[PDB]
């Protein structure tokens, strides 16, 4: 079974990226799920109805997400209605929304799982625990396990990674919008990649305009949020599990930028 | 001229692994330069002068620190004993050591700042104008200007290398204890990545037992300060600067475990 | 029925004003229960076990707990051996002690809980579903409440205050080691304050040594944790409840120190 | 000279309280100079022009703020163009507005500075080291100086008291929205107090509706921003300095509220 997973799609830049570059990795890579998370995607932060269908359309099965999940208030109109919508599962019972979705493509069965990390961020529920919980439920169902742990520290990241190794098939990270070369498959089995980063603005400061985030700094002033805008980049990751071990086998990274040229 | 940089020296297996593996780094690579960074290398954290010296013995032309760097008393002893001992320039006025230092190979001299970001970190002195002002004042010596930024989030440390675009030769991250794969050179010349990673455990969390780690996640209780034992990682770039233009031309990132064996 | 609490208790010189002025404030105020929070007993950081007994033989029927818990590692030893010790409720399942106490006492019953806030400080379980989950057991038994919420933000407590508002009889504030001004009794009559204040050193910096945290201010290096020595002050509140409308009827803020002389 | 601080107006109902009870407070203690933190008297958050003009008209002779300055933006085409309005002056270097105003009133002089503590939030420059630079400054032109600290830790404002103790005539804090009852003159003749409180919604949390703040802490889902309605409260305090010695004789605490009914 293999999977390819997109990085934090960054407003409008981000899903011209996806629209153009998804289909052909896509034709690429053959993959049976194809991931993308879409927590920046409405003009940097959450999600439309509208967004949400462009994304499937461009090849996403599935859409995780991450802190910026109810920035558009909108979301809540639709988010119990769409099919293949995660947010991190972590949130507080009762929240609208799932936190793990099994995605039934190409005759296969991947439970996709989102949780979002809690050093430097919200004291949502713990994600470990969350984490074991639905692992077992997944189990029951197909020994297919994608976890998309959306944090800011790398020492919880690693954790997670660790903690789940030989129960999840992958866990990657998202949330810090730079990609990680630490991609490797851990003792028991399982594909780790610290960040898999974004896709959107390649010459803004994590998507946003380089001026008014290098202004924050500087002042101490808050500035408007302001999306990047100029050359674009797509990051992502293509995991092979076997399906006789139902091990990952192989994790490669996906770049595409003027520094990255995409081959065929 | 060419640029070795080692990241994070994580207690003794970081210091076998640079004992190790910097000579053959330096025999193939030929740098005129070699910088690591040693911020953990006395039992995690810390520095001591015993390990300095052997820092430099090992192939180090400087070394640079970060948070850690005063975690062991015994550094206030040695720091105005020894030569080429770089700590984040913005720590207050009165702060024993220097932020800054240089050295010469080739008939070039290279300027080496260590700086440290402020976002999850203590309120250090603003580490942008720090920047601007030890730049200026290394400019009337060198153009050859190098900068080591020990921060955690990412958008401050892509803030400071877009800011320093074309003034510093190159900006490298450390801290987090992961490599990054953002390896660029800016669009005015200014070779940049927005972490180096560590050179230490491999199979630890950053360097740190598993166990221990996990079960803080899990419980939230206190555990010993563990450093791993086991594989060994090592995590640095090589930086060319050509120096009729003075522009970085090319950044490799180094990477030495089992997953990246080292070849001569 | 009536309730003395002590603010948290500062190493010796907060033991030593617990031995001196709690007996004397039983005699004037003539409590049923006597609750202390013991958290900085131990030389500014945990409990003892002698500790324990001290508080016990100095007039406490019970001891609450914080963030500080867990420093001096006897704890484990003892807390699940000793009756009426608390500590915060919402650290995870598995973790040793209790976040709740039953106390008998002076003819007659009162449930102690003790809680930890979430925000500045690690991401424990939700204190609020804690507290509902506690209320709803202790309210099987008896219609005595009370509730010790150790916690950093002044948001956090009085939206925990006014969230138990009719449920808890008091829900009093710890950790900041400064009384507030703003006890009342909320409309549904709970007797409610932010922070009860500390017992100990008057002129230190929270308990602790002045010219030690102003260096850390000054300089962001490491300092000795250091108690402090000199005047001493005491905190508390003394509530009483309607034994009959189970309504709080008064809180009343104790200071001792030089500003505010004891009178028997 | 007497000084009558007003501490953090919030919204209409803060507005509404200062307009009644300030005119009754000047009769009552005949303050020579009267200072008004009005840094959330827009709607919660800021300040604009016609606020600035009703709360000199209501009996201020100056303006305090905090670290919500910026948060209307008509500030940055007034701010330079009042009088003694002064924001926090640890911003950096260029920052609009000023960070020190000196009142008149008879034959004296009361120097007025503001400052933000860094715990807990954004990094400004160093409060400590900018407090000994104004206080010189001021000390030059008078021997009455006033500083309001708009900070969120205990120990960082009790460190500034104490570090200033007997350079400056008062030190007293603001921003948790919660009066404290430490009201002291310390050793050295610095009047001091933890936190003034706030003006505004009595029944909210800290001024905003009880249910969105409750919500937000049980859900971590955004929530409106909605100041309470309901019964409010006024916080300050009074200041004796003795016109021989200079230094602060008596600091009494007001609160007028329910709890707290105002009598003249
Ligand atoms: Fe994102
Ligand atoms: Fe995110
Ligand atoms: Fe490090
Ligand atoms: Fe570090
Ligand atoms: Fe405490
Ligand atoms: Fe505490
Ligand atoms: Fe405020
Ligand atoms: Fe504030």
């Amino acid at each position: 079974m293999r999977i390819l997973f997109i990085g934090d799609v960054v407003g409008s830049p981000g899903r011209d990226m996806v629209k153009e570059y998804v289909p052909k990795l896509k034709t690429k890579y053959k993959p049976h799920f194809t991931i993308i998370n879409g927590e920046n995607a409405a003009h940097g932060k959450g999600l439309t109805e509208k967004i949400y269908h462009s994304l499937i359309q461009s090849g996403a099965d599935a859409i995780t997400m991450g802190n910026h999940t109810w920035d558009k208030k909108e979301i809540f109109d639709f988010i119990d209605d769409v099919p293949n919508l995660v947010r991190p599962a972590n949130f507080p019972e009762g929240t609208p929304g799932k936190g793990i979705t099994y995605v039934k493509a190409n005759g296969k069965e991947l439970a996709v799982i989102n949780l979002q990390g809690r050093t430097f961020l919200p004291p949502l529920d713990d994600p470990f625990l969350k984490a074991d919980e639905l692992i077992a439920e997944a189990a029951k169902r197909t020994p297919y396990i994608f976890i998309d742990f959306h944090a800011e520290a790398t020492s919880e990241k690693l954790a997670l990674g660790w903690y789940t190794d030989g129960r999840a098939s992958a866990v990657v990270g998202t949330h810090t919008h730079v990609q990680t070369a630490d991609n490797r498959i851990l003792p028991k089995g399982t594909a780790y990649i610290t960040d898999v980063g974004m896709t959107g603005p390649y010459d803004g400061i994590l998507g946003m305009d380089r001026e008014t985030i290098i202004k924050r700094f500087k002042t101490n002033l808050p500035v408007r949020f302001t999306v990047a805008e100029g050359k674009t980049t797509l990051s992502g990751v293509v995991i092979d599990i076997d399906d006789q071990t139902k091990k990952a086998v192989k994790i490669e990274r996906i770049l595409i930028n003027d520094d990255h040229m995409f081959f065929e």
